[PDB]
DNA sequence: TAAGTTCCTATTC
DNA sequence: TTTAAAAGAATAGGAACTT
DNA sequence: TAAGTTCCTATTC
DNA sequence: TTTAAAAGAATAGGAACTT
DNA sequence: TAAGTTCCTATTCTTTAAAAGAATAGGAACTT
DNA sequence: TAAGTTCCTATTCTTTAAAAGAATAGGAACTT
């Protein structure tokens, strides 16, 4: 894609190209500059700091609606996220003098304004009232939760297809992450992490985030018909490793566990599967659903205070001098967080407590066994993940 | 009117004929411009962004009287609630070109004047307001005997039934949730639930989105003890008015979601106010522009302070400081003003009264026996709209008593 | 005083003055303008509104100090708090065009600056410290509360000195108020209001305080060597009516409690018999020491929450819209703060009560004899104070 | 020093040096200007407000490596943390008309550059250092048992007893109070007061004015469960070192008040970090420029994220939030070790080791007729609060 | 010996 | 690290007279 | 009959 | 009445191809 | 007398805005 | 088939600046 592309091409070389483009002026060439524009408009505005790709991706996109031309009067100007216009004008005709450039502040013209809404004229709360209206009635949260699930089990066109939805969809919910914290989890940092209430349970590490806080990822066996480590185990026996995209212009992590594009088919199954009304509704949460979900979760199970920590959300409660330069550790996700959600346990609001339930299989027992063939079920993250992890959940699954 | 015109204009349509009012340059044309040239005003400032009602009103009635013009030198100017005049200037013109336009400030002192103005008062309505209002709380009267001596001002007055009942549930209502009329108004009736309440057993909640700081807020009913009861308006109220098509009130044409009614008629406040006015069972009520539907708001804030609850003030009266945000009223809050129970000061808890009837428990009995669907009986008006959960529950209490 | 003599010219007259001063230039005619130029500069920043007395006073002293003039180049400055100079300097020139004026602001050039400091080079914390000993150490508050009561007792040279002292002194304590508040209050307001704790307290009102929020002050029966009541008594039957002073260029209210003065009168005298050290502190409290004990015994009990309601300190729970237009009833004092300051009660942190003490006599079973003659023992205020309070204490006083 | 130096010198007096310096235009005079030159500059964009040692001192060293000039044409300019240039430059001129000054703002990009610089590196700070405090509490030991190797890294190493004692005294309460060392050096030492905690009887308190942000804040001493006791090393520091002079640290020179005497030396801090340095009991410790007396307040900061208590850090590490705040009871509890927090109550939950803190401190309490505090501490004696003094001089020995 | 200081300069919060 | 300055309205004090 | 309405304008939050 | 605007970095969607 | 007053001046508190937006209150001629 | 992909564009999150001040860390030449 063009950003692939501009992350291949050297910078003087980007630079070349952008003058070429005014030397012939042709509507041609600077009807394109669009890309390079954007490169350099970055490249000035936070001095040689690389671009970040859906950075370049939605200025580029800025850029290329606005950008317009005289090439009489040598008079360019376009749209940018910036509010220092002059200073990036300046630096701008120092590398083509003979022209005049205005860069206008993103944050119109009337017969477009008009003609816009004359156009509406003809034709997000929504789906927060849909989303209450779902939670608000006959079912809970888990019930929701498998529902979603098996909603893909039919649908799917291939194997491969619905092993990937369902384990996203259930990944993204225990970890109240977004798609990108589950899709960029480094699979070669799999490990097994002791929590008092279930034995062990699968860590991974994510650090591509969206604010860049790193963050873990779990996998945990589950009471019940939904257990995560199964559709650990469907995912690793159907997808394969996926080499790390570049996502920055610059100049270490081979491999990312989910395809970006999973994203798109995702959405567009959730779409239409529409196992509810919410999923109807343009631009209401699809991949975010999982999110949501457990937020709503802990809220109405009464734990909100693990709400940040769990999905990941700058804490506040302490200086962000406090946090940005004094805190040298990956906040964790307390013990009992997983207790919960493994459903081996429940939440006592007044006894402050977790209690758990008579099940039959201990979870902690049942681990002891286990830990009392990884490499030959899980051949495709051979080598990639820890064969420490690859023989847990191997013996987990056969074990069951 | 004039709003609901706009909203049933295509853009196109508007800026057609603003347009078409300067071809050939005449005083009748030109002088009506208004409407539409606040409309344009508007798009243009806020990019196509709706204009609510009011504001268009208040807007439009600004350019109105301000509007000016020259046909002869082709100059237009009118005031607008701005201060970057020169950029709608601009805007304005390129869909006029042949014409010049002047933006000038709705907001923007000689000695002199201020002297001899002081001069006149050395020698010998709104301050006037604010004193009666005090005097009002200071005298006597507590806030509740008030209440009620406000609300019967209406019982012999009215000139139909219907209209006692608004009134005096309009009152009651403001007055409770310390809402504006437009509070109670634009409530969607279709939102009705019986909420739980550990002091009350349980009260009537609705929802109103359409507020004036766009915060949506919750509207109670409750039983209440003494000669006062929100149930028992609640119950007259639903028994001689009807549900209300929810009125368009934003230029968009968002036809999806936006509830399809609303509790009262817009228009329910004039009625209302003028009554007041007349019957001023008040002193405060004769001032003119001093507070009419709003007095409920004035005197709950006030029995807050008196009360030494302020705390609880910004939430009831909803003052600013993935669920659809919204924010309730304490439980307490409720316990207090149905007068079932008694604020303690120091402790900090509210205190029932000894009174044999214990509002909880008459609860139970009402929900007891269920499955006399008589509330559709009661209530056909708003049969099929309120919840009949709730139709009952009122209905019985009614009965029950 | 100034003050007064500027509320009784007439605006026209005023302006008038203010003009001739500059038609036959003499230094005389120019340096006197400060009072006037006060009230202009006033009138014109405010439109019209009218000016307080106090804010006259500083306004008018800031000027007359920093006046300055040249009456050859037809030039005059002056000091005044403001910001937007020009506008002012405009609005004085339009009424003497053949002058030029330069507002300086209150709230530089090197040589100033470095004098300044080569004077500094040879040359409040200090109260803050000695409040807290004084407070931190051996004697309670209402034991130094006595101990300054008693100072004035012999110290005194008049026995209406002595009266109003102690009176002020002890009135300012229970209601944690000004001075003003005491002294401002409107004789005329005097009520018998119930008090489930002590049976009625006597209950005043003021309105022309500081923060201009109307507040009430009290007078109730204590247990112990300190009683208001008495102090109550002394005080009016020693001291007369006072003609409210005007105190706004200008609202209704005939008299006052206290006279304007007596603060001086009582402040000196509290520096000399200083009963301790703090009173020695030059511009340390002075009748302000009345509130700051309160202040303090109050938190000290552990009952901050009455505080701000006590003292009367602007509310900041409820928005301003709300304070301001909406509210329009004073909060009201809580009934158990008068039980704790009467010391026929004490309060419990833990059982969250009021504790009355097993003394003899029931504060509200004295108040029911005394309920089931005053005109002649306090003439004075007789026709101005209630008579039904004017019974009340009559009765009480005998009473015992 | 040279600041110190300037606090002694009369305001006219510096004008006038500063001026006879342009009178013979020389190298050797204009070039010593600076600190000179920077007091002017301050006292003009502030008017008079006196100017703090670090603030001079940094400003100082700005100018100096930026002052440049022409003797022939009049010429001098140097570089200040300022924005309104013009202004500060007008007045140094009215002070010497013969003269053009130029300020050049301190804080300021020509894309070619940007962009070669960029093409180069398309071809092939902290950041070191913040992997390094990344690794440190990402591998092994716990924090307690990290503090624990650092404090022993100075019992073998110092050359001295005092040292030895300084050097561990410091950093624990660094770490205790997760404070900055000036935290700890600019202590009131005759501010020490037994204060009572709910969790551990009493425990000690003293008091920091002239802080950082210059926002005052308690510093605590506290016994502790466990090989690491902060009231011991409180012992040893009090045992070795004595009260400090209160130095002067800005040009106010009012006469009042401020406090006679600070607890540790300023200059402890130099050997100290430089000690760290060497005996670096971790990676971090050698990288330069990375923390070093610091550490202990970044150990607490993490501290009390990673135990789920972030809610103390603003209050505890005293940064901006919304009579000077002071520290809720359980977070002593907590850091005493004899208590341990629960996540899911929220509570502190003594552990069942026999030793409960409260019982102690009454028995402690209870004996009196024991001033022998002042003679367990003489140093001190007369400066730290005697009732304090006799609390460590008993804790001590009953233990 | 250096670890300690002393007194600026360089870095960081 | 951090981030509300100041208008406007009291309460002390100075000092020359009064009782 | 005048209280209630209709639809702007004037005021206030 | 209200009073954090917006840069920067995700997650939906559109639509023409692939299987 | 020197405490008690006058009447300014010097210090020290308390509380804060402006204006685009969006309601509520009033004016008049109509409606029932 | 259309579900599943590509590769942009359109929407919706998430957190916060810039720089004057004010400490802490390091450089060099001395010192106990």
């Amino acid at each position: 894609s063009q950003f692939d592309i501009l992350c291949k091409t050297p910078p003087k070389v980007l630079v070349r190209q952008f003058v070429e483009r005014f030397e012939r002026p042709s509507g041609e060439k600077i009807a394109s500059c669009a890309a390079e524009l954007t490169y350099l408009c970055w490249m000035i505005t936070h001095n040689g700091t690389a671009i970040k790709r859906a950075t370049f991706m939605s200025y580029n996109t800025i850029i290329s609606n606005s950008l317009s031309f005289d090439i009489v009067n040598k008079s360019l100007q376009f749209k940018y996220k910036t509010q220092k216009a002059t200073i990036l004008e300046a630096s701008l005709k120092k590398l083509i003098p003979a022209w005049e450039f205005t860069i206008i502040p993103y944050n119109s013209d009337i017969t477009d304004i008009v003609s816009s809404l004359q156009l509406q004229f003809e034709s997000n709360s929504h789906s927060k009232k849909m989303l209450k209206a779902l939670l608000s009635e006959g079912e809970s949260i888990w019930e929701i939760t498998e529902k979603i699930l098996n909603s893909f089990e039919y649908t799917s066109r291939f194997t491969k297809t619905k092993t990937l939805y369902q384990f996203l969809f259930l990944a993204t919910f225990i970890n109240c992450g977004r798609f990108s914290d589950i899709k960029n989890v480094d699979p070669k940092s799999f490990k097994l992490v002791q929590n008092k209430y279930l034995g062990v349970i699968i860590q991974c590490l994510v650090t591509e985030t969206k604010t860049s806080v790193s963050r873990h990822i779990y996998f945990f066996s589950a009471r019940g018909r939904i257990d995560p480590l199964v559709y650990l185990d469907e995912f690793l026996r159907n997808s394969e490793p996926v080499l790390k995209r570049v996502n920055r212009t610059g100049n270490k992590q081979e491999y990312q566990l989910l395809k970006d594009n999973l994203v798109r088919s995702y959405n567009k199954a959730l779409k239409k599967n529409a196992p509810y009304p919410i999923f109807a509704i343009k631009n209401g949460p699809k991949s975010h659903i999982g999110r949501h979900l457990m937020t709503s979760f802990l809220s109405m199970k009464g734990l909100t205070e693990l709400t940040n920590v769990v999905g990941n959300w700058s804490d506040k409660r302490a200086s962000a001098v406090a946090r940005t330069t004094y805190t040298h550790q990956i906040t964790a996700i307390p013990d009992h967080y997983f207790a919960l959600v493994s459903r081996y346990y429940a939440y006592d609001p007044i006894s402050k407590e977790m209690i758990a339930l008579k099940d039959e299989t201990n979870p902690i027992e049942e681990w002891q066994h286990i830990e009392q063939e990884g490499s030959i079920r899980y051949p495709a993250w051979n080598g990639i993940i820890s064969q420490e992890v690859l023989d847990y959940l191997s013996s987990y699954i056969n074990r069951r």
